[PDB]
């Protein structure tokens, strides 16, 4: 720390790392870079792959999600108890990631002609992480092990914005269903989750949810 | 160990871990699915996400390409010296399958219309790495820190198969080219690189490369 994060005004990539840094009581700025502001070209330029998230943490910066996601995971022991759980994580995470490009594109590029084709294949987008849920203490706990871990954060996130999506895509999946319910009613992630900084921004930065 | 990689009878997402496995001296079996049997649908209905490669270690069964290499990365130590240098790792991996996946896109779904566009964009996808060795040691050792890691196995198969389908990409980055000159020497990967295993399977399955 201090913890800076910035992108547009919008959920979007940052949401599950946000909800991480709140569930672990971090506090951090958010600098928020508008359309506008992107599309003069400074900060684009600036960054290492033309992309945001950028994040700061003390005198490290870092981009990508997932960079941040795993570096918030390892420097704040959110990564399994050993080195066969960190692999599930990974596998969890990659997963998640997997399926977020593919709604990333749908919102972005194809949402009105798409929609339909989506929501049919979702419920076998989500059963692999039933099944996870499933093969850990009846998915009693987290999705991998007996501690939270990013996936898990990652993993939430994107299931809060599948219920937008697809209202009641989850009830067919009573492990999914519960652990929403249950990461949510964590106290320091409910409390965030029903704030400002998380309510007043969209999901998604063109209106599409 | 014992390893076994399950696949298709082409380089694709396998490689880097590949390379990998043959720089670190390790052994592993190849086994291959042929299109015709992965059409029939039992494998890929037992697998996690309805994708190859699965990956065998000892009674551990990983799924995801990068998932399996920050798992070799962690149990072989090939993932940096310290937590900031896991972070540069994982950032300097991400952007290496980002461009990865605009590579399989191109050419899974459209090499002819989509070739010209894309190789005019190259420059700029491949600038990052070269400005990241630029800031490590001159770029005379690797793409993070004093050591290998898994990242260095992905960004080297990245730049090999970039020089196949735009030969000359990386004549404007000394750094870049010198880095798959050097590794590329190294004897154990040198083997590999000129094994039939190796150089009698095609860069990926539709023939396009
Ligand atoms: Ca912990
Ligand atoms: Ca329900
Ligand atoms: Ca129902
Ligand atoms: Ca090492
Ligand atoms: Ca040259
Ligand atoms: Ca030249």
């Amino acid at each position: 720390p201090p913890y800076t994060v910035v992108y547009f005004p919008v959920r979007g990539r940052c949401a599950a790392l946000r909800m991480l840094l709140a569930d672990q009581g971090q506090s951090w700025k958010e600098e928020v870079v508008t359309v506008e502001t992107w599309q003069e070209g400074s900060l684009k330029a600036s960054s290492l792959y033309g992309q945001l998230p950028k994040f700061q943490d003390g005198d490290l910066t870092l981009y990508q999600s997932n960079t941040i996601l795993r570096h918030l995971g390892r420097t704040l022991g959110l990564y399994g108890k050993d080195q066969q759980e960190a692999a599930l994580v990974d596998m969890v995470n990659d997963g998640v990631e997997d399926l977020r490009c593919k709604y990333i594109s749908l919102i972005v590029t194809n949402y009105e002609a798409g929609k339909d084709d989506y929501v049919k294949a979702l419920p076998g987008q989500l059963k692999p992480f039933e099944t996870l849920l499933s093969q850990n203490q009846g998915g009693k706990t987290f999705i991998v092990g007996d501690q939270i871990s990013f996936a898990d954060y990652n993993l939430l996130d994107l299931l809060l914005i599948h219920e937008v999506l697809a209202p009641g895509c989850l009830d067919a999946f009573p492990l999914l269903s519960a652990y929403v319910g249950r990461l949510s009613a964590r106290p320091k992630l409910k409390a965030f989750l029903a704030s400002p900084e998380y309510v007043n921004l969209p999901i998604n930065g063109n209106g599409k949810q």
